[PDB]
């Protein structure tokens, strides 16, 4: 007291928070994933990409829920221990490998989700019909998908003041290193959740990619033979237009990418890379932004023969965002 008040407290909402959510990924289970299965919806293959490790990330939580319920029906000094046994070591590396694959493919999973209901009305009414069982407390499947990463995000919050207000050192300490761990997975997670976002995205774009032109110059493209970029770092993309003279504009989408730059041109649900002068690839190795007078809608990017390409953005927000973001990623590389 005071001290001991809100530690028992906190542990009590970690317990009965850990119980919800528990009792929400069941939901989703019951009424929705298994359905779904059964009404064969998609091939399975696919409803494990969209719900990736359901059945074992219940058990990952469920037992946690279990230890946490052990420890308080024996009695609160001491959780540290059962903390420990669930975010560190191999039972810490297992929670992370399961909780990140299901997190990861949440953007997937609702966009999938999403077409399904727009494009088949009996997976629409599936779906509302479910919605409206009292298991849901009123939660859409929209709104359950992403509890998960939300409940991660919750247990650094928790396990930080529980910490902060143990008394007895060495009891502290676990509990201080547990909150560590959880920050670790938080992080962890977040970043296999951009990767698998980038990825998706990068693969989408790397099979619409109509490569032929750079198989065809004799200019020494040679070295994007056979371009790859389903592995690297999608910084930014963007429409912008490409005033290749000041006769002559060029539509193209834009990304910016780690170590690469690429003026992409959108044909139908192809997307081109064409040579037409002024190359559409570029090594960032050398780039270099600026303004320009006659038009703040617009700004110069630089090679380092020059190579000069002038890029206009809709509003002077976003040029000054892109030339920001190029200079940026462009210094972040290394001279040889």
């Amino acid at each position: 007291p005071k001290s001991q008040v809100k530690r028992q407290e906190v542990i009590s909402e970690l317990l009965v928070t850990e119980a919800a959510h528990v009792r929400m990924l069941r939901v989703l289970h019951d009424l929705f994933f298994q359905p779904m299965a059964e009404c064969l919806f998609f091939p399975l293959e696919e409803l494990q990409n969209i719900f990736p490790s359901l059945d074992e990330l219940i058990e990952v939580h469920s037992l946690f829920l279990d230890r946490l319920m052990k420890r308080r029906q024996e009695s609160i000094e001491e959780i540290g221990d059962v903390l420990l046994a669930r975010f560190d070591g191999a039972e810490g590396s297992w929670f992370q490998k399961i909780s990140s694959r299901f997190c990861s493919r949440q953007s997937f999973a609702l966009e999938q989700l999403k077409a399904k209901q727009r494009k088949d009305p009996r997976f629409c009414a599936f779906v509302q019909e479910a919605e409206s069982r009292p298991r849901c407390r009123r939660l859409q499947l929209k709104d359950m998908i992403p509890t998960e990463m939300q409940r991660l995000t919750k247990y650094p919050l928790l396990l930080q003041s529980i910490g902060q207000n143990t008394e007895e050192p060495t009891e502290r300490e676990k509990v201080e290193l547990a909150a560590e761990c959880c920050r670790e997975i938080l992080h962890h997670v977040n970043q296999a959740v951009r990767d698998m976002e980038d990825l998706l995205r990068l693969k989408d774009y790397q099979r619409r990619l109509d490569l032929s032109h750079l198989r065809q110059s004799s200019d020494p493209l040679s070295e994007f033979k056979n371009l790859d970029i389903t592995k690297k770092k999608l910084v930014h993309e963007g429409p912008l237009t490409w005033r290749v003279t000041k006769d002559k504009a060029v539509e193209v989408h834009v990304l910016l990418l780690d170590d690469l730059l690429l003026l992409l041109q959108r044909q139908d649900e192809r997307l081109l890379l064409k040579s037409h002068s002024l190359r559409p690839v570029l090594r960032l190795t050398s780039a270099m932004t600026r303004e320009v007078a006659t038009d703040h809608k617009a700004f110069y990017v630089l090679f380092t023969e020059a190579q000069i390409y002038e890029l206009v953005a809709q509003t002077v927000s976003e040029r000054k965002n892109w030339c920001a973001l190029i200079t940026e990623t462009a210094g972040s590389l290394k001279v040889p």
